[PDB]
């Protein structure tokens, strides 16, 4: 067939129930997360060809970068909270990866200070349960999956692409190949 399990994508032996349409892992440690975010915009490319209705999902996960990593999960709930997601997601990864200039919780919080989000309404958020139940929806969202890598895409919970088996001489052909397969699962 042109689309094969083994190929662009592979099944998980052990499906999940009730699990997101789709479901995105990331870490703002992750290089190539990096990449999917600022050179190929996967999320943006991937909702560009998904049907209507299918709604899409996105985590970060604990596994990289020790403390740190926590509390970028921690702050991935108050953006998600305060629907900020989109403002503060390119310098968070600039931060980590290319300046250096995130070491610590403070510096997370100065992230979105500069992206316009009020002190108060960052440390209440911080600090609130709706955050805190965010958080264990990530947490039971990764451990749901066995997941111990990323960037990571799961489909219905069923299908996890897998752009290994994908052409990277072009990375739009990629991109459109990997959007094409999420498309492809979200039909099966």
């Amino acid at each position: 067939a042109q689309y094969e399990d083994g190929k662009q994508y592979t099944t998980l032996e052990k499906p999940v129930a009730g699990a997101p349409q789709v479901l995105e892992f990331f870490s703002f440690f992750c290089p190539h997360c990096y990449q999917f975010e600022e050179v190929l915009h996967i999320s943006d490319n991937v909702k560009k060809k998904l049907p209507e209705g299918v709604k899409m999902t996105k985590y970060h996960v604990n596994f990289m970068g020790g403390d740190l990593g926590k509390d970028l999960t921690q702050a991935w709930a108050v953006a998600m909270a305060l629907g900020v997601e989109d403002k503060v997601t390119v310098p968070l990864f600039e931060g980590v990866q290319k300046t250096q200039t995130i070491r610590s919780a403070s510096d997370i919080r100065d992230v979105f200070i500069n992206a316009g989000i009020k002190g108060e309404e960052y440390d209440a958020a911080w600090n609130s349960f709706v955050v805190k139940s965010l958080v264990a929806q990530q947490e039971k969202a990764a451990a749901d999956v066995q997941l111990r890598g990323v960037p990571a895409m799961f489909v219905n919970g069923k299908y996890q692409l897998n752009p290994q088996g994908m052409d990277t001489s072009n990375m739009d052909v990629f991109v459109q190949q990997y959007a094409d397969t999420v498309k492809y699962l979200s039909e099966k």
